[PDB]
C-alpha cells in the first residue's frame, strides 16, 4: 500500500517560522495536496485548548496518529503532498515517519530575532514573549542524523523562502 | 466553543463536477482554510480501497464523523472553512451537519452530459461510463428542504464556477 513513488514533505519549525504562508504558497505553484495539521486534533483536543488551555503530550499522541493516517492518504493519490506541523519534538516527527518510509521533514529554520520581528509584524496582534520562548525552548532541532530533514533558510523574503523550499523538494 | 460567526463550507457533488479544482482557488483567493475530505480515510479504508474493494455506508461511518470532527478544528480559528467531500446521500450529510450547526453545503450541480465531456477532457485518462452513472445513481440531491445546501452551476467555465462558488459563500 506505499507508494514509494510519491512523497509526503512535512514544513516544521516554530510558530513563527513561516509554516503555513509558505506550504500555501508551494502547494499552489507544484499544484499539490496540502493538509494543515491543526486540523485534525480530536473533539478533546478543541474544547481543551479552546478551555484556554495547553495540550500536553498524551493528547498529541492521536492527533500525530491521525496525521500519519492522513499522510498515508494523500500518497495514494498526489506524488508530492506537503502537511504543516511545526512538530518541534523528535518523537512526533517518529510518530509521523513511522510506516512512512515516503514522508520527510522540510524544516524551516531561524533564530530569535528573525522570528519575533516576523510577528510583531501581524497588524493588530499583540505580541507575547514568553509563548515563542517555549517554542524555542520545546524545539529539539533536528541532528544530522535525522537525515530525512531538509532544511530552509526563513531569513530571506518568503518567495525566496518559497523558492528554496520548492528546490529542496524537487532537489 | 462552536464559533458562530465561523463558517464551513462543503463543496459536494459527483466525481468530475469540479469539487478540488474549484475549493483551490477559492481557497486561494478567499485566503481561508481548505481541508480535502479524501485525506481523512482511516487506514483501513485506503487498503480497502487499495485492494479494490468499494466501501460501504459502513466504512464511511468513520471517516465522516473524523471530518465532522474535523470541521468543528477549523472554524475554531478561520470564518470560512472549506472541506471538499462529495456528500451524495443525504445521510452523510445529516453526519456532517451534527456538532457543526455553522455548516454548509454548496452544490457543484451539473447534469451528466457535462460531467462527462469533463472527465474525458484530461489526456491520457481512460473514462469508464458505469463509473459516473453509479455516481448519478448514488447522487440523492439535496432537496428543497434541506436549506443549508447552496448551489452552484457548474455548466460554465472554470472561473466563473469559481467566482459563482465565492457569490455564494458571500452571499
Ligand atoms: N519569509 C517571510 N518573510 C516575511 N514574512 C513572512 C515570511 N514567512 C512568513 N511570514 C509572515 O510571518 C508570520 C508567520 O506566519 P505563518 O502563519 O506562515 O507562520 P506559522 O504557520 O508557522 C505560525 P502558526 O503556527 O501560528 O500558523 C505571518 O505574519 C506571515 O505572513
Ligand atoms: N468549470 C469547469 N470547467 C472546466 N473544467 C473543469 C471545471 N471544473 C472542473 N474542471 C476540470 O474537470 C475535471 C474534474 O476536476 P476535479 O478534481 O475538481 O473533479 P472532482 O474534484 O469532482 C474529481 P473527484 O471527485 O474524483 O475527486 C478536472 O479536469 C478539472 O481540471
Ligand atoms: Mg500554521
Ligand atoms: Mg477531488
Amino acid at each position: 500500500t506505499t507508494n514509494h513513488d510519491h512523497h509526503i514533505y512535512v514544513l516544521m519549525g516554530v510558530s513563527g517560522s513561516g509554516k503555513s504562508a509558505v506550504a500555501s504558497e508551494v502547494a499552489h505553484q507544484l499544484h499539490a495536496a496540502f493538509l494543515d495539521g491543526d486540523f485534525l486534533h480530536p473533539r478533546r483536543n478543541i474544547e481543551k485548548m479552546a478551555s484556554g488551555e495547553p495540550l500536553n503530550d498524551d493528547d498529541r499522541k492521536p492527533w500525530l496518529q491521525a496525521l500519519n493516517d492522513a499522510a498515508f492518504a494523500m500518497q495514494r493519490t498526489n506524488k508530492v503532498s506537503l502537511i504543516v506541523c511545526s512538530a518541534l519534538k523528535k518523537h512526533y516527527r517518529d510518530l509521523l515517519r513511522e510506516g512512512n518510509p515516503n514522508l520527510s521533514f522540510i524544516y524551516l529554520k531561524g533564530d530569535f530575532d528573525v522570528i519575533e520581528s516576523r510577528l510583531k509584524a501581524r497588524k493588530g496582534h499583540f505580541f507575547k514573549t514568553q509563548m515563542l520562548v517555549t517554542q524555542f525552548e520545546t524545539l529539539q532541532e533536528p541532528g544530522a542524523d535525522e537525515t530525512d530533514v531538509l532544511v530552509v533558510d526563513i531569513d530571506q523574503p518568503l518567495e525566496g523562502v518559497v523558492a528554496s523550499t520548492i528546490e529542496v523538494i524537487k532537489k
